[PDB]
């Protein structure tokens, strides 16, 4: 199914984690002034203030839940969104990895070598046709010895198909954390501990005068608390998109990052097949002169260790997979065959 | 001086290198190097068919040589190209950095000398409600357990100071490494393998002059090489360019790549900072609180005995603050007072 699976839960259930920690029988808000004209009498304007005081904070309460729900969609939105993205990325590298692998499917490029190679050898027209008949069955051969290199290739391919997946899902999750600890605000609020404060010392005035000046005062601040909202939402609705953008950013490119990764193996392969049929044109060009005696059959079934070798010579310099290109001269292989035979 | 310059060193290194690797003996090369005719006129100056064999046998022989030489020379284009286009991209990121380490210190100066204790403990004082026959008493053991806390504090202004400075170092390990990831991939990409085609061929060629019956064949095989040779050589333009291109691509790949593990360590400094600055906040409040709980509790006790009474306490508070900010940066919660209450009332058991 889906790639990136993990990490589209993971945002559906943290988005749900936190959607729950958020929360008429009988018979108001009023502005600062209205509050004040109402407010003839000190005991009146007293519990007038009381209560405005304690409806505010219940505002401000249902309020801060109110944008915590916008955050959780917008976040939805945003991270889907990406997700989505980084997800056709990881779909196009699979394809792209595996148009990477057909080259050394059954080993057919050594067919495309051998045949490309051929025509630009240079040998006397008496003497061709023996080296025709030979290389095909050498070359031939060489495609059969090889499933050692083909299943190397293919692995190096599903290897690098999962640590896309692995690496996207985690850059995924890591983004997500961070757009989820910036949600919502703080525990303990200002306005909310003054008015707790306020009314834990309400008995203690002994002229009411002044209590309805601090209550006013603690209103306004309700009120200025209130409407520096819209300040918050949007500081926030920018945070998001810049980690939805670093979301992709780091993530489209750990997905091109495997890609380039793959580069090496590929071509150094690639080169070392080209430089075995060079190496066995050579070797059965050299045999058709230094001797004139054996048939071509028994030059053949002669060069098949010598191909057994490279082979396994091949399959062995890449599971060291040397981070620098290694590459091989004809000589090179031709002393390598020489020693271990 | 400057940030990057490890990786201005390496690609001054493996420039020198590789000029180097062109500078000494590559193996099998002529001691001495001691002239070139198109195919058209080759065959025309032949006359003779035993004077031509000598000839095109001769031009082969020189235009893998030559052939030698442009490889070598490609390289010095492709060499030039990179120094151009990575120290370039090296010194924008550099440019890059340089600002980051700027957004990271202005981030350091609330908490220098843990001066924001005083800023919120001025604004929280302003807006805590008190009646006014202990609006100095609080004021009084406001100041004092404020300035206590900001004196106790040095544990978490030096390890604040300290995460920004990773921030920095950060910076500079990851873009160093990324600008070193880039070197390689355009430092590998250079040349070709150490078997060539035709250099194969014309030796294959030669290895064979001694079995062709008839030369005008031998002349028919050592023309096709000619031609051969000579495509090798009228692509070998197209090749440096088709690196040109590759190196500028990897430029580009370069900037990007280094341009975000900066502006992700940035992002990874947003929240937990606000987090700080809010336990600094809720530290505050905790003391108010504090301060007006024991106010009415106790009408004997002194300012200083009440004072001396909450220092205990917000060292608790403190070293709580630290143990959570040594927990990790994204392990940092949001504290209530409450939660501590119970921090400092289970500590004294």
């Amino acid at each position: 199914d889906m790639a990136l699976q993990h990490a589209v839960d993971l945002l559906e259930k943290m988005l749900a984690d936190e959607e729950k920690k958020l929360t008429p029988l009988f018979e108001p808000i009023k502005t600062l002034e209205e509050i004040i004209q109402e407010g003839d009498d000190v005991v009146g304007a007293h519990q007038l203030v009381v209560t405005q005081i304690k409806l505010r904070v219940q505002r401000n309460r249902r309020l801060a839940d109110e944008i915590i729900r916008e955050q959780l969609t917008d976040i939805r939105k945003v991270f889907s969104d990406k997700f989505e993205k980084l997800e056709q990325g990881i779909q196009n590298s699979y394809l792209l990895l595996d148009k990477l692998k057909t080259p050394f499917q059954d080993m057919r490029c050594l067919f495309e070598v051998a045949n490309e190679q051929f025509n630009d050898t240079p040998v006397p027209p008496q003497y061709k046709e023996k080296f025709m008949v030979c290389l095909k069955q050498i070359v031939q051969y060489a495609v059969n010895s090889s499933s050692k290199l083909e299943k190397f290739v293919m692995l190096k391919i599903k290897t690098k198909k999962d640590d896309i997946k692995d690496r996207v899902t985690y850059t995924c999750m890591k983004y997500l954390l961070m757009a989820m600890q910036g949600t919502g605000g703080p525990k303990a609020i200002n306005n909310e501990e003054h008015a707790k404060l306020f009314f834990k010392q309400l008995s203690n005035y002994d002229d009411l005068t002044d209590a309805n000046h601090d209550g006013l005062e603690l209103i306004k601040k309700l009120d200025k608390e209130q409407k520096e909202v819209a300040f918050h939402v949007n500081n926030f609705t920018h945070l998001v998109t810049t980690l939805g953008m670093a979301l992709y950013k780091e993530g489209h490119q750990k997905n091109d990052e495997a890609m380039l990764g793959m580069h090496t193996p590929i071509t150094m392969l690639s080169d070392q097949v080209r430089v075995l049929i060079l190496y066995l044109i050579d070797e059965i060009v050299h045999a058709i002169h230094t001797n004139s005696n054996q048939s071509n059959d028994e030059l053949i079934d002669g060069l098949k260790p010598k191909v057994r070798i490279v082979i396994n010579e091949f399959h062995a310099t890449l599971m060291m997979g040397i981070d620098k290109m290694k590459f091989y001269s004809l000589n090179e292989l031709r002393e390598i065959v020489n020693d271990k035979i």
